[PDB]
């Protein structure tokens, strides 16, 4: 049986949750309980946490622009989510996406992770650039396993502080 | 790094492979060696294999109108992507896209098989509906673990004979 329905018409679909893509919500997943894990996400939205991703992730830019601050080979780099554009993500490559536009809405593909696959999130110190936090997470819900992740990371003046220079993060806002 | 490399415009690249995306190629994989198989089909195409994907399959019609022919709870039943439709295919759901129209383009993704697991072909009896022949393969390049399998099929008319009223199948088009 045709366990996810029928076919949709996709733009009309993106209309009628409008008022889910923004604060304070921000994205929607389209289907449940899928391998495929396919989310609609859009804005405004900035945050200051890397995402480590045991396996890869694909946007594609719908509407408005986005952008994604990453680690690449020990360097910061920002790669552009402009409107249109696709892209695919390798796994482990630190990644803190940033939308900073209203009616933004990018298209975002992954897959469930098997048991025993963790995800990190990773904060990194604005001073030195070295890292200050790490949680690893095994991921079921993004709604229930993530949120109290990120608020016990900016409730805490502990986690948020450098071991190199000393440095406390800012916490949600950089 | 970035593997994949960067982001880049998808209507841009559609129409800069539009040549690959009509007979005889039809398709383009956009990345290659990666985890999700992203793959842009156009068309015209009809054909008339069943595919038992052991995955799930996405789809995101793009430009033009295509259509699934599906089996689901044992009836034949149409599955349509109209220009703008998003659709979920759950795994061992038999399909086969027919897609009409020149100029059409949908994006179709899926996550490379492991070891083990394996992809189904079947054809199905236009008169009685019975299964006429399975290929079972280990699918690691389609450019030439597929092509073969196919005209293996229409090359024999023992593999198109129907097994229970002994009407042989037509081949390539039905
Ligand atoms: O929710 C995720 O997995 C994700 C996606 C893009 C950027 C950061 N995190
Ligand atoms: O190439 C595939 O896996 C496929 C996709 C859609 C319909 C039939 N086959
Ligand atoms: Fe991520
Ligand atoms: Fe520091
Ligand atoms: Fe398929
Ligand atoms: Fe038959």
């Amino acid at each position: 049986m045709l366990t996810y329905g029928a076919p949709f018409n996709f733009p009309r679909w993106i209309d009628e949750h409008a008022h889910l893509l923004k604060p304070p919500v921000g994205n929607r997943q389209v289907w449940q309980d899928s391998d495929f894990i396919v989310t609609v996400v859009g804005g405004p939205n900035h945050r200051t946490d890397y995402h480590d991703d045991p396996l890869e992730e694909f946007f594609y830019q719908l509407r408005g622009n986005a952008y994604l601050n990453l680690w690449v080979d020990g360097r910061r780099e920002r790669a552009d989510l402009k409107e249109g554009d696709i892209f695919l993500l390798p796994p482990h490559v630190r990644h803190s996406p940033q939308r900073p536009e209203a009616g933004s809405a990018c298209l975002v593909i992954e897959r469930q992770r098997p048991a025993g696959m963790l995800d990190g999130f990773e904060w990194y110190c604005d001073a030195c650039g070295h890292l200050v936090h790490r949680v690893e997470v095994q991921l079921k819900s993004i709604v229930t396993d993530l949120p109290p992740l990120f608020e016990s990371f900016y409730a805490s003046e502990d986690k948020r502080r450098c071991p190199h220079c000393g440095q406390v993060h800012p916490g949600r806002a950089a």
